This record gives C-alpha cells, sequence and structure tokens, in this order.
C-alpha cells in the first residue's frame, strides 16, 4: 500500500563472541537474507475483536543496505517493507522470527514512511535466536515511555503477556537462550558430592542471604537440596557481549583460576623454583618491580593467554611482573605510616566502616550468655599517652575519638576460624583520634580470641599501644597487620560482595518481572542492572566457591560467605542512603543550617565528600524523573507494577528480611524516589568507592594483607627473638605467603580493571532511550552536575588543606570522579556493578 520503509540494524554473533573473536569478491551481510529474519508489526491504534492490536504480515528482511546511516563499528544496516492498510494504525511493536541456526545482536529498528505520522524507533539491544529455542514470538516495542494504566489499550495485551515470558514458570533445567528471571537460594557453592559442601544460604533464619538468579541444574546425590557444579546460567540479555578480548573481564577470571593459578602452584609447589615464602618486603615490591622469575615453561603458557595481557606482562620470558599499585610514589608508605593506616579507614579501600565512640571503654552487643563478657579493656589511661593533653571524656564530647570494631563481626567465627589449619587471627579493635590538622591517629589497638570453651573469658584480649622505636615498633607493625586482615576480610565480604554483588540481583531480578519495558522506573533503573546478574554468576561459579579465590585467599576460609550471611542479619536497605549511613555511625550530625543537611564530625573525610555530592546529584535527578510520571502519591499507589515488583523485591528477594519495619511501602511519591537512590547509589558510587581501589591500595600485600598466620610473638622464645632480629619475616611470617599472594594481586588486579566501554554514572547506552524530551533533558542536568562534582573531586585534592585527600603514599583519592579510561585508573563511577 502506502508501503512503511523499516531499517534494520544488527550484530553477527562473532563480533561480540570472544572465542571467535581470539579464533578458537566477499560478502557476509547478504546472508541475513531472503527467507532469513522475518517480521511483523503490531499496532497501537487498532484492534482485532478481542480488543487486542493488529498484527500485520510476516515481511522478510528486503536488502543490505551498505551506506553507514551512522551505525556502530560491527553493525550491519537493512531494509524491510512493510505495507499500509491504513485501518492496521500506527506501529508501536513488532516481532521478530530468525529462521537461520544462529542468533545474532538485534540493536534497532526504525520505520520511516508511516503516512502522516514521523519516524517510529525502537530501541532492541537483544539476541535473537532462532524462533523453535523460543517459547512464543519476540516483541520488541517502542521507545515511548507508559506506567501501567497510560499504556494503549491495543498494547496492553502485549505488554502484560511479555511479563509473564520474562518470570517463567518456576520449573526446568534453564537455557543460554533463555530469558526467564527468577530466584533461588545459595545453595550452589559447595561440592558436597565431592566432600566439600558449603551450607545453603537464604530461605532461613539461622542463614539468611538475598537471593539470586534461578538457574535449575540437577541435584547433588548427598544433599538434593544443593545443585551441582555446571556452567551457570544467566539469562541471555544479562551476558554482555563485546568487541576486544581485553572487555571479557570474566573469560579473565576464568582463565586466572583455571589457567593461571595451577601454574603458579606447580612452580612453588611442584619443584621449588620460586619459594612459597618471602624473606623481606623487596622480594614483595620485586612483583612490580623487577617481576617474579618463573622458568621458561610456566612463563610460555600464561604468554599467550588472550585474557590475560592487560593484566600481566609476562614477556620478559624469565619473568612474570606487574603491575604498580598505586601505593607508589612512597614504597615506605602504604606499608608503613601510622596517619596513612588511619588515613585508609576514610579514604581506603573500605572507608564506611568507622564509628564514633560514646562511651569509654568500647562495647559489645554480642550476647552475654553466647560470648561473655567481650567489652574492650583499653583504658583512659593508654589512649591519653598519645591523646596529645586531651582527656577521653574531652575527645568523647568534642567528637574527636572514633573506632574500628570488628570485634562484634570477628569473635563469633574465630573459634572455627582459628581451628582452619594455617590460620591465627584476632578479633580487632583500633581507636583513632582527630587531630587539630584534621588527621586521624591510631591510639591503641586491641586484639582478642575466644580461648576454650568460648562464651566467658574468652575474651582473652591484649593492647598493643603506638611505637617508633625497638621491638615495640614491631609489635604495632603486626597489630595494625592483624586489623588489616579483619579489614580485608570484611571488605571483601560485607562491604563488597554483600552490600553490592549480592544485595543488588534482588531487585535486578524483580525489575525484569514486574516492570516492562515500557515502564518509567524501568528506564531509570535497568542501566545501574548491568552484568550484574553476569559477574554475580562468574563469581558463584569461580570466585564465592568451595576451594576457590576467595576462600584461598581470605582469612575465614571456608565460612567466608557464611560470614556475610550473619552480617546480612544487620543489613537495612534505607541505612544504605549515605546520609543515613554516615549519620548512623556518627560521623554525621543531622544539621539544617548545613551542606547536604548534615555537619560532618570528620571534615576532610573524603569518601563522605565524594558521596554526599554524588548522593544530592543522583536525588536530584530520581526527585526529578519521577516527578515527570508520578503528579501524586496516588499514582504512585495506582501503578499495578510498581507495587508488584517492590512487593516481591522484599518478599522474594530479601524475602529472609522481609517482615522488617525499616522495609519501606510504595505509597508516595517520597518512598519511591529514595528506593530508587539507594538502588542507584549501591550499583554505581557504592561499588566504585569499594571496587575500584581494591589493586590500588592491596596491591602491595604489605598494606592490605589478606591472611593472618601466626599470633604476637610471646616473649622471651625462639620467635620474639627473630621479631627483634629480623622484623620483616617475622610479618611476612604473619600475613599472606607467596602462593596466597600472587592469587589475591591477580584477581583484585582484574576486578579494578575498566573496560573500554563500561558506561559511567550520567550516560546511557543509546541516547533515544525515551521519547520523552523531559526525561532526557533532566538526564543531561545530571550528566552536567557530575562533570561539576568532578571539579572539586580535582581542587580538593589540589587542596593542601585537606591532607587525607592524599596522605604519605601521595594518592589523590579520586574514586569519587564519574570519569575514567581503560583499566588501572583508580578513578570512575560506573552506572553499575560491573566487577
Ligand atoms: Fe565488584
Amino acid at each position: 500500500g502506502q508501503k512503511i520503509k523499516g531499517t534494520v540494524v544488527l550484530m553477527p554473533k562473532n563480533v561480540l563472541d570472544f572465542n571467535a573473536i581470539t579464533s578458537i569478491v566477499i560478502d557476509t551481510a547478504t546472508s541475513f537474507l531472503g527467507r532469513n529474519i522475518s517480521m511483523q508489526l503490531i499496532s497501537a491504534t487498532q484492534t482485532d475483536g478481542s480488543g487486542n492490536g493488529k498484527v500485520g504480515k510476516e515481511v522478510y528482511l528486503e536488502k543490505h543496505l551498505p551506506t553507514l546511516p551512522t551505525l556502530g563499528a560491527r553493525q550491519d544496516a537493512f531494509s524491510i517493507f512493510f505495507e499500509w492498510d491504513a485501518s492496521f494504525g500506527i506501529p508501536g511493536a513488532f516481532y521478530i522470527k530468525n529462521f537461520m541456526t544462529d542468533e545474532f545482536f538485534l540493536v534497532s529498528v526504525k520505520l520511516e514512511d508511516i503516512p502522516n505520522h514521523g519516524t517510529i524507533e525502537f530501541v532492541c539491544n537483544s539476541w535473537v535466536y532462532n524462533f523453535r529455542s523460543y517459547k512464543k514470538n519476540r516483541i520488541f516495542f517502542v521507545n515511548d515511555t507508559y506506567l501501567p494504566s497510560a499504556t494503549p489499550a491495543p498494547l496492553l495485551k502485549y505488554r502484560k503477556e511479555e511479563f509473564e515470558v520474562l518470570r517463567g514458570d518456576g520449573t526446568g533445567k534453564r537455557k543460554d537462550f533463555d530469558r526467564i528471571y527468577d530466584y533461588d537460594v545459595y545453595n550452589d557453592l559447595g561440592n558436597p558430592d565431592g566432600g566439600d559442601p558449603r551450607p545453603i544460604l537464604g530461605g532461613c533464619s539461622i542463614y539468611p542471604y538475598p537471593l539470586r538468579v534461578r538457574t535449575g541444574r540437577e541435584r547433588t546425590r548427598t544433599d538434593p537440596n544443593s545443585e551441582k557444579p555446571g556452567e551457570v546460567y544467566v539469562p541471555r540479555d544479562e551476558n554482555f557481549g563485546h568487541l576486544k578480548s581485553s572487555d571479557f573481564l570474566t573469560y579473565g577470571i576464568k582463565s586466572l583460576s583455571h589457567d593461571v593459578i595451577p601454574l603458579f602452584k606447580s612452580a612453588i609447589f611442584q619443584l621449588r623454583v620460586t619459594s612459597s615464602e618471602f624473606e623481606s618486603f623487596e622480594d614483595v615490591r620485586s612483583l612490580y618491580e623487577g617481576g617474579i622469575k618463573l622458568p621458561t615453561d610456566i612463563l610460555s603458557q600464561i604468554s599467550p593467554l588472550p585474557a590475560l595481557k592487560e593484566i600481566f606482562r609476562t614477556d620478559g620470558e624469565n619473568v612474570l611482573q606487574f603491575p604498580p599499585p598505586h601505593v607508589a610514589k612512597v614504597s615506605k608508605s602504604g606499608v608503613m605510616t601510622d596517619e596513612e593506616f588511619a588515613r585508609e579507614v576514610i579514604a581506603g579501600v573500605n572507608p564506611n566502616v568507622i564509628r564514633r565512640l560514646q562511651e569509654f571503654p568500647p562495647k559489645s552487643t554480642l550476647d552475654p550468655t553466647l560470648y561473655g563478657d567481650q567489652t574492650s579493656t583499653i583504658t583512659k589511661e593508654q589512649l591519653e599517652i598519645n591523646m596529645g593533653g586531651v582527656t577521653v571524656e574531652e575527645a568523647l564530647s568534642t567528637q574527636r575519638l572514633f573506632i574500628l570494631d570488628y570485634q562484634d563481626a570477628f569473635i563469633p567465627y574465630l573459634t572455627r576460624i582459628n581451628s582452619l589449619p594455617t590460620a591465627k587471627a584476632y578479633a580487632t579493635r583500633t581507636i583513632l583520634f582527630l587531630k587539630d590538622d584534621g588527621t586521624l591517629k591510631p591510639l591503641a589497638i586491641e586484639l582478642s580470641k575466644p580461648h576454650p570453651d568460648g562464651d566467658n573469658l574468652g575474651p582473652e584480649s591484649i593492647v598493643v599501644l603506638p611505637a617508633t622505636e625497638g621491638v615495640d615498633s614491631t609489635i604495632w607493625l603486626l597489630a595494625k597487620a592483624h586489623v588489616i586482615v579483619n579489614d580485608s576480610g570484611y571488605h571483601q565480604l560485607v562491604s563488597h560482595w554483600l552490600n553490592t554483588h549480592a544485595v543488588m540481583e534482588p531487585f535486578a531480578i524483580a525489575t525484569n518481572r514486574h516492570l516492562s519495558v515500557l515502564h518509567p522506573i524501568y528506564k531509570l533503573l535497568y542501566p545501574h542492572y548491568r552484568d550484574t546478574i553476569n559477574i554475580n554468576g562468574l563469581a558463584r561459579q569461580s570466585l564465592i566457591n568451595a576451594d576457590g579465590i576467595i576462600e584461598k585467599s581470605f582469612l575465614p576460609g571456608k565460612y567466608s560467605i557464611e560470614m556475610s550471611s550473619s552480617v546480612y542479619k544487620n543489613w537495612v536497605f534505607t541505612h544504605q542512603a549515605l546520609p543515613a549511613d554516615l549519620v548512623k555511625r556518627g560521623l554525621a550530625i543531622e544539621d539544617p543550617s548545613a551542606p547536604h543537611g548534615l555537619r560532618l564530625v570528620i571534615e576532610d573525610y573524603p569518601y563522605a565528600v565524594d558521596g554526599l555530592e554524588i548522593w544530592d546529584a543522583i536525588k536530584t535527578w530520581v526527585h526529578e524523573y519521577v516527578s515527570l510520571y508520578y503528579p501524586t502519591d496516588a499514582a504512585v499507589q495506582q501503578d499495578t507494577e510498581l507495587q508488584a515488583w517492590w512487593k516481591e523485591a522484599v518478599e522474594k528477594g530479601h524475602g529472609d528480611l522481609k517482615e522488617k519495619p525499616w522495609w519501606p511501602k510504595k505509597q508516595t511519591t517520597e518512598d519511591l524516589i529514595q528506593s530508587c537512590s539507594i538502588i542507584v547509589w549501591t550499583a554505581s558510587a557504592l561499588h566504585a568507592a569499594v571496587n575500584f581501589g581494591q589493586y590500588p591500595y592491596g596491591g602491595l600485600i604489605l598494606n592490605r594483607p589478606t591472611l593472618a598466620r601466626r599470633f604476637i610473638p610471646a616473649e622471651g622464645t625462639p620467635e620474639y627473638d627473630e621479631m627483634v632480629k629480623n622484623p620483616q619475616k617475622a610479618y611476612l611470617r604473619t600475613i599472606t605467603p607467596k602462593f596466597e599472594t600472587l592469587i589475591d594481586l591477580s584477581v583484585i588486579e582484574i576486578l579494578s580493571r575498566h573496560a573500554s566501554d563500561e558506561i559511567y554514572l550520567g550516560e546511557r547506552e543509546t541516547p533515544n532511550w525515551t521519547t520523552d524530551k523531559k526525561a532526557l533533558e533532566a538526564f543531561k542536568r545530571f550528566g552536567s552536575k557530575l562533570t561539576g562534582i568532578e571539579g572539586k573531586i580535582n581542587a580538593r585534592n589540589s587542596d593542601p588543606s585537606l591532607r587525607n585527600r592524599t596522605g604519605p603514599v601521595q594518592l589523590p583519592y579520586t574514586l569519587l570522579h564519574r570519569s575514567s579510561e581503560e583499566g588501572l585508573t583508580f578513578k570512575g563511577i560506573p552506572n553499575s556493578i560491573s566487577i
């Protein structure tokens, strides 16, 4: 008829296929032709007799359009032609069927020459397999934004039925082409059939945990409540592909545990070619300095590896080396100064654990019936000798006395951790003081362990005080070392894995099952969900599993992920909001005359100043976006899909805490904006701040040690005398050994790197994600408000008064700053939790 011209853009498999990228009249676009991809339009305006929008005639792709519109690197363009029975109406969706054996990546479709109407865009960005591998036809929709009620009457069957496709039926073993999003428990970490069973985390009150994407594999012979090892399913469009093999960071990790870590083991324990121990701090450094000399046979196996090439330089071919962790401009600090040990609690890798003291001595909230007294044995008199004239009550009232308190987190797991074969750790407490130049000063480090029975005086506590001169400075350095083993343990499992990765995948599954492609709050939030179900999947398979990388490298060992469950009991959604986090830890006082409505107790607390400007910027954007679509609390009350999404996020996603009073409703405009802000703050900035500084500070194992293998040496004993004689063997003897150190440095380096692409906070995958010029305009104000913040990061970093912003390591805290480039940067806030 008056025939609608259509334009399809797609990408073959292989431009995004790692394997085909690495390689494991002429015309190729000519084959996606004839009877190979067909398409049918669906009407937003006209209906059949049951009330559902019309479907109009299956028409195959016409020609390979050779020219660039603009396209996008490896994109191939094509035209389809649809006729016009006038009475069809304007198309608001289409159905696509591929008849080819192999999938492709559909990226867009545009519709031209609709008489009376302008060009209709579709933002597709989805893998389309051969029809026969799909339940029913794929439906792609127009980029217009609609609440449930506002959906065109013709498009409602279509909108509400495609959901049912995303939810599936809660049964069956999922296949890779499938897009079914659903929930299961973490019962896939252990291998019981092989002797290494782990407790089922989730679905219990003894073992609470966020639920995760259901995979549906067969059961274990030993425990048919646990699922077998196999390859992890993620719903197909959650596995994001790439042009460039260096950007498949998951392949880099898969190859770490598989190819490399076993060669390093062959090297240390086959013939001992390189020793299992370090003898000095120069040895640990001569890995990013000269490098570790491995034989040519081990190097020549790592040197070809198509996905580990950015992570180390294998070449030199007798040596494996690198990278210099950013704790080097000064090599003598990180690893050593007292003012940097304290500076990293507020601007380091783990910046949101630190409380303020309000009573002295410090307490325990543990349970006196189960753990004994547990109160800190540190006295007024230990603190005060370094408080420079200040009495503890003076500092308590002037909000100068602070703490890093790992007592209650560790003491429950320390009988079990200390009876593991190569471990002998403490549950630590570190008092910090705020000096007049605005710097933190460690005053004392207490070290506890239950000793045997474990509900009596067990705690067995010692207090170690600051020292510059003698043996006492070596016992301080070993006390600070035990403190940072707790801290590294906690950061990995709690600050990073649980409070960002594990806790998000519930909302990510909820959004896909209950908010249509068409939904206002799907468009807002979906960027923040990119590649989270995918690194979580690999993590459940290769990092978080039995005798994997986090258990081998961190103190709790087999009890690691179980530790994040005990700590999960205490996770509060509403406390994940940075002002609420800050206010609850004593580091912010709620103030109306003040800045972000809070007065900071430690004013040069670099993270909280990242934080608050990226927090208000996120919140101003969500407040303005929500305000475009929900005019009234009644609109937030009336959204049939938002209620459903949120009812499920809580009750099935975070099911083991569904009953908590702190869980918000979705009855007002302010409740939507803040739930969405916390989710947007978690996925973008929280993760940035606790992920990208990992190889920067933890790249030196002397700075951030992960394992603790001996207690403080006993006086008048052979191992104490070796602490007087060779202090750096007494240290290295305490912390992570050579094999564990090369497993550690090697994953936290991959995890600290940004891909070429990545998409940072004020960015979006495509410009036309919505047809709302106002949503797009308030998104460019958001982008512009974030470049301003970069600008004030760079000047506070250039401001010499703000000491904590650089410190002895002379590292400008830039983990705050949205913009960054590939890799190794100590900068950059992604949209998502993408590694
Ligand atoms: Fe991460």
